[PDB]
């Protein structure tokens, strides 16, 4: 006689497979690409244009 | 007795054109040290603000 064991196989029985041991570590931090209304140096062009 | 010729300067020392140096200095030409004025308008550029 031989036991026809349709097991939880010894590669995932003790190893939580698909699964939290396959670790869906997806903390959903949104990659907020902060859009500023600024070209570099645009705040000050010291205008010595006084063409008198 | 000779009525001699009493001969004072009736010959010249006259007279009429005594109007010698009339003042041509009545024509003067006075003027001040005439300024060209300074202006800072070519020292002052346009300080343009890039945003």
């Amino acid at each position: 006689m031989s036991t026809r064991s349709v097991s939880s196989s010894s590669y995932r029985r003790m190893f939580g497979g698909p699964g939290t041991a396959s670790r869906p570590s997806s903390s959903r931090s949104y990659v907020t690409t902060s859009t500023r209304t600024y070209s570099l140096g645009s705040a000050l062009r010291p205008s010595t244009s006084r063409s008198l």
